[PDB]
């Protein structure tokens, strides 16, 4: 069946693996656990087709910058992710999105653009900054929380239908 290679990036702490957790074994991941990089393959059924989800939760280190080229290589789809709480998760986003065009040689490279943590209180990062941002680039942009589940799989989804009508 058809594979969508996902790979979910962005700063440390930004809730990366606490959305792909939220996705695959449906609860939140509330506590500190960094990420070297883990990967979760889920059989799936969207807009009626069967399709194998190959999700790659990578490492918000700065200093894997090696590691990170190879999965930008590869990866079909990129769900980009900062923390409406940060700010500077939010400029952090920028040079991931820069990246990932650089390495794939490409302008039209699937990505949703992602504002995580919704459910806080103490936003930074108003929704017309992060908009502005994706329509620069093209791509949707989807506010989630994956403590209250709100969004997820819109984003996840969005991001495959991205791929599939690319
Ligand atoms: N309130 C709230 N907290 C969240 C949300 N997503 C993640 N968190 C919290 O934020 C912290 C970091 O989440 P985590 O998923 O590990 O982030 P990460 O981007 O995977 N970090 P790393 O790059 O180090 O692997 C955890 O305490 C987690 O519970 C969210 O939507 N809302
Ligand atoms: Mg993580």
């Amino acid at each position: 069946m058809t594979e969508y290679k996902l790979v979910v990036v962005g700063a440390g702490g930004v809730g990366k693996s606490a959305l792909t957790i939220q996705l695959i074994q449906n609860h939140f991941v509330d506590e500190y656990d960094p990420t070297i990089e883990d990967s979760y393959r889920k059989q799936v059924v969207i807009d009626g087709e069967t399709c194998l989800l190959d999700i790659l939760d990578t490492a918000g280190q700065e200093e894997y910058s090696a590691m990170r080229d190879q999965y930008m290589r590869t990866g079909e789809g990129f769900l980009c992710v900062f923390a409406i709480n940060n700010t500077k998760s939010f400029e952090d986003i920028h040079q991931y999105l820069e990246q990932i065009k650089r390495v794939k040689d490409s302008d039209d490279v699937p990505m949703v653009l992602v504002g995580n943590k919704c459910d806080l209180a103490a936003r930074t990062v108003e929704s017309r900054q992060a908009q502005d941002l994706a329509r620069s680039y093209g791509i949707p942009y989807i506010e989630t929380s994956a403590k209250t589940r709100q969004g997820v799989e819109d984003a996840f989804y969005t991001l495959v239908r991205e791929i599939r009508q690319h």
